[PDB]
């Protein structure tokens, strides 16, 4: 629900193993949704105003995920807010600058580490 379109992560197809290792090394956990065609890596951000997740999804291009040499397409990262327990947004959604800054820094380092 907030996109980070300026990372350049999307520009080059990359081996799954590279994304996998770089993401895990920067504290991402992969999401418990098991799919030969897609992986999603979340970075959990806990802030005074709530818990957020920064999500970097990647998609199978040649080969199945999670074979290390499978070529994947990384897509535009997305920042979301958790609305526990029931998903209902009462005061809509804003993202604190500190959270956005955290996201820009992590993504910058991810784009570098992968490359």
């Amino acid at each position: 629900s907030l996109k980070f379109p300026d990372t350049g992560l999307e520009e080059k197809e990359v081996a799954f193993s590279i994304v996998n290792h770089a993401a895990k090394s920067l504290g991402f956990i992969h999401v418990d949704q098991w799919d030969y065609e897609r992986v999603m890596f979340d970075y959990k951000i806990v802030h005074h105003e709530g818990t957020f997740y920064l999500r970097v999804p990647a998609y199978a291009v040649k080969g199945e995920i999670p074979r290390p040499s499978t070529i994947v397409q990384i897509m535009t990262p997305i920042l979301g807010k958790y609305y526990y327990p029931h998903g209902v947004e009462y005061e809509g959604e804003t993202f604190p600058q500190a959270v956005i800054d955290k996201c820009n820094n992590k993504l910058a380092l991810l784009a570098k580490t992968i490359k």
